């Protein structure tokens, strides 16, 4: 045996890229540990990205528009709010709607 991880180390600074592609339909959720700002949010959001599969680090820049929308009004829909974000409203379907019954917003 004596087998097992001897001591890696990596000293570069990679950065995070922007790429649209086909999925498999069986298969397992966002990997949350390591995204950026994974612990901006707590376990209540970070079950979005899994379920939603989006990314944690966005989430939350998703957060300041969709409460400054609304905040201006009071009626934000999902109709604007796939707008605040521009993204799929596949996606947000699942978060507006979080923040709907969560107090965040309203429905308009």
């Amino acid at each position: 045996g004596s087998s097992g991880s001897s001591g890696i180390d990596s000293g570069l600074s990679p950065s995070v890229l922007m790429a649209s592609n086909s999925g498999r339909r069986s298969a397992p959720p966002l990997n949350l540990t390591g995204l950026p700002g994974t612990e901006k949010l707590n376990e209540k959001e970070k079950e979005l990205c899994q379920v939603v599969r989006l990314v944690p680090g966005a989430y939350l820049e998703y957060k300041s528009a969709l409460l400054n929308e609304c905040h201006k009004q009071g009626g934000l829909r999902l109709a604007q709010a796939r707008a605040l974000i521009k993204i799929d409203v596949n996606k947000t379907r699942k978060i507006y709607d979080f923040l709907i019954r969560e107090g965040y917003i309203t429905k308009a």
